[PDB]
């Protein structure tokens, strides 16, 4: 007697992994809990990445559509732009949504504990109970819960990593902070060329910020095909002042008249910069570490993930590992996947997680889209392909849609003939990879997609344009193989 | 000696069945000829159809996005609109296309005859040498060749069907005329309620029109799903004074004071109406009756259209037909691919229209797009269906992009338990039925669609997310079945 409640399932996170395992297990009749440190769910994604920083770029995309189409004799002046009507309009698709978890765990009978949980033993979770009502700003009751549970699963995701040399300061902002729109920035440095920087920076220099992004590696949007960024980094080098790539962000210091940097590269100003924000995008951590999960008996890599397997089972059997803590690539849509499977082992259905291919999109302007095999995995694994690409600057719709710059790639199995790749650059991408994902899980071939009649003038059917140059048969590009 | 020419193949039309079935054949190392009475190939399609009108639908589309933005806080007053220029900005897209395709006739070595042909004997076509630059205004040189060939692909497609009680007027356009943006009528009636029109209908109410539209039928967008014009018809209502449905236009006399129209019907004004242009947007008519096709044996249906097999071929063997000459419905992509299947039995390899499903898609705001069964076809052959429909209202990505009024649906055949239709109401519906579409092409089953890992968040995901639906384990909407 105090604070003790016994579960089938106890789902430990809110996120898109957890409530979907939650909602999922709860679905099969099983009596579950989510223990949220926050009070709203949908986690990360729904609250501070997924969907404010897509509102954002949506809005954005829009002002620089109207910048074009002067030249189509439509004229517009400069925009007036009212952040804080801004701010409120992603604050409400936000909370729309929050709103609607929320209701939908009701509904489903789901109890969401508002604590942070830490294992007592392998069966028992110790909440900390935890008050507040603002994503990320929630402060412990010192009061306690024990709840104990059949099956439970961690699904407690990753968190930005922090450079240890980067000095505290209003103006370093991570992405929470930059979708808190307090400000645009005059100068904006953005360290690290990954997807989530790299959208934050395109809301920034279209709402009027100059960026500067530096990344350690090779490129930019590391981990998609060069080929594809090529055409993003066309478009958007004017957005930028230095494009610093293979260089080293050494000093952080910040001064009264903004946050002064020092990078160590090539094409590196050696003259320390100065900024009037920084975005450190420097990657993310996934929480295995910290949730004393050796309390359960559940093994934590030293990078903080929980390695599982098929079925989401960690070495502990009746416990589960979804979303960011488990692996790359972390993202929602992973989550929701691998968080169906744990919820359906727990309700003894036996699952493995068996889709063989996840969809990577960064949404900025093009949005670069692909999947399964990539030309470098392929040149990596020196698997053996056949990639058709389709130029977009033949597509009537992109010409007429002034995206002619961007084009669709399919890539083949050079033995079975069997697509296993596709990449597009382009808007909508990310609309359209769907279909080279369900490509792909039906194991189709370039006669199967090409002979598929795909409507038109859409930027759609460069899938199949795609699949008919893979064929040696495009009559809406100059002969292939004479 | 004089003017005859011969070829293993002569297409009829330069159109996209046409020019597609001519590249092909062209491929296969036949020597072929194209004979269009116009300078410019792409037929109606790319000169007085499928891409101007998209261009334009387009630069509307976004002039409608910046009213929506200033909510979200972001400010633009009307913009300045320059039709001369809108005008030329879509000729622009037309004429890069056109020379596009000439160049690549050229290259095939393909030779384009401008001239109109019309059949002389089963092996000959009499051409009657023709001049002029601009689609639509050509003038017979007086001048003739007669061209010989071992086959022949007519595709002489379909023409705007007259209504025989409307007068001549300049105000009185068809969609080549609507496209000619000769400016922005006050007030516009558009008679006929089908894709054509409302696409004409939208880009004129957002230039400023105000429009009226007639339909003998019960509906708007005949052939789609009442569900799915439901959603465009609640989004546009506003653009309309009256939509007049289930009505006869009965007087249409023009006056000084512009064009005064009579309908007769229901919630129709019994008071002749005013209009400063009517936009007669009543249908398409296939051309094989204005060809002397009895010339060469081929049989013309009394409603014009030339049937064919699944190779193509017409009842004369070595003559094949294809595009909207054929038949419903009248589309760019069908005809290409029956362009294809008959460029191929002329080389002599054994080819079917062997695709399953033909896309329609209105690219209005929102599109409507739709495959496959369909409830009404369904009800009408009583089949036995499934439909699992998915509510944008559930999108992130709709509620962010605020289109969250729209949804994906997908129809599942109640005994195989195979998808057989797909509709999709909402911005990109084009460029997102092509997954629907290789799904039934493919035979997928909603497990197949759903375990497919669609990228979140999208609008794409919702064909997944429909697909979680039909299989009860959707965790995104309330709980299936309890
Ligand atoms: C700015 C940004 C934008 C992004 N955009 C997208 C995108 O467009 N598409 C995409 O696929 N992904 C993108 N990502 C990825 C990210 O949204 C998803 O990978 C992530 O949400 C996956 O869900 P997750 O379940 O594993 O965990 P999470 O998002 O991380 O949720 C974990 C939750 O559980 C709670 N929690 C953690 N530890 C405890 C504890 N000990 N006790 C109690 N509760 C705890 C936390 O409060 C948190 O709410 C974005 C990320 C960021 C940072
Ligand atoms: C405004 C409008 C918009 C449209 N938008 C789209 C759309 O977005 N998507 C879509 O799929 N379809 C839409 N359509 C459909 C239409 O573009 C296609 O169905 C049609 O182009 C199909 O190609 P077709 O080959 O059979 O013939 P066609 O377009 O009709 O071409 C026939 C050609 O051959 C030439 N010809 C005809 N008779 C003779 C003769 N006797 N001698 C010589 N040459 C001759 C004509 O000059 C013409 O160029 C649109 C139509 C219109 C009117």
């Amino acid at each position: 007697g105090s604070a003790d409640a016994e579960y089938d399932v106890v789902v430990l996170g809110g996120g898109p992994g957890g409530y979907s395992a939650a909602f999922a297990a709860a679905d099969e009749g099983l009596k579950v809990a989510i223990v949220e440190r926050y009070k709203t769910l949908g986690g990360v994604c729904l609250n501070v990445g997924c969907i404010p920083s897509k509102a954002l770029l949506h809005n954005a995309a829009v002002i620089d559509e109207v910048r074009h189409l002067a030249a189509n004799g439509i004229k517009y002046p400069e925009p007036e732009l009212d952040i804080d009507m801004l701010r409120a309009y992603k604050d409400g698709v936000v909370s729309r949504l929050t709103g609607g978890l929320a209701g939908m765990a009701k509904s489903r009978k789901v109890d969401v504990i508002q604590g942070d949980g830490q294992f007592l033993d392998p069966h028992h979770l110790e909440v900390s109970l935890t008050a507040g009502d603002a994503y990320e700003q929630a402060a412990p009751t010192g009061e306690k819960k024990i709840v104990a549970f059949k099956n439970c699963i961690i699904a407690a995701g990753s968190r930005v990593t922090k450079l240890p040399f980067i000095p505290e300061d209003p103006r370093i902002i991570d992405s929470s902070g930059a979708l808190a729109l307090k400000e645009v920035p005059g100068k904006l440095l953005i360290i690290g060329g990954g997807i989530i920087g790299l959208e934050m920076g395109t809301v920034y220099s279209t709402l009027g910020s100059r960026l500067d992004v530096v990344e350690m590696m090779d490129g930019l949007m590391q981990g998609a095909d060069r080929d594809l960024v090529k055409v993003w980094q066309k478009q958007n080098e004017y957005r930028f002042d230095n494009i610093m790539v293979n260089t080293k962000t050494v000093a952080v210091e910040p001064k009264e008249d903004g946050v002064y940097v020092t990078f160590e590269g090539a094409n590196a100003p050696k003259e320390p910069q100065r900024y009037d924000a920084v975005l450190v995008a420097a990657g993310r951590a996934p929480n295995g570490k910290l949730i004393s999960a050796e309390k359960a008996g559940v093994a934590v890599t030293d990078r903080g993930f929980i390695e599982v397997d098929k079925q989401m089972r960690t070495n502990v059997p009746h416990i589960y590992a979804i979303g960011d803590i488990v692996g790359q690539p972390m993202l929602a849509h992973k989550a929701v996947h691998e968080g169906h499977v744990a919820a359906e082992n727990c309700a003894g259905h036996k699952a493995y997680f068996d889709a063989r291919v996840i969809p990577g999109v960064a949404y900025t302007s093009p949005e670069v889209a692909w999947v399964g095999e990539t030309e470098l995995s392929a040149k990596a694994s020196a698997r053996k392909i056949t990639k058709a690409n389709f130029p977009w600057a033949a597509s009537g719709r992109a010409i007429a849609n002034g995206c002619d710059k961007p084009f669709t790639k399919l890539i083949f199995d050079a033995e079975t003939g069997r697509i296993i790749g596709g990449g597009i650059v382009g808007p909508n991408g990310g609309d359209m990879i769907g279909e080279v994902c369900l490509a792909i899980e039906m194991g189709c071939d370039a006669a199967d997609i090409g002979k598929t009649i795909h409507p038109h003038p859409t930027l759609g059917e460069s899938i199949g344009m795609a699949a008919e140059v893979a064929l040696g048969t495009c009559t809406d590009l100059p002969p292939q193989k004479k």
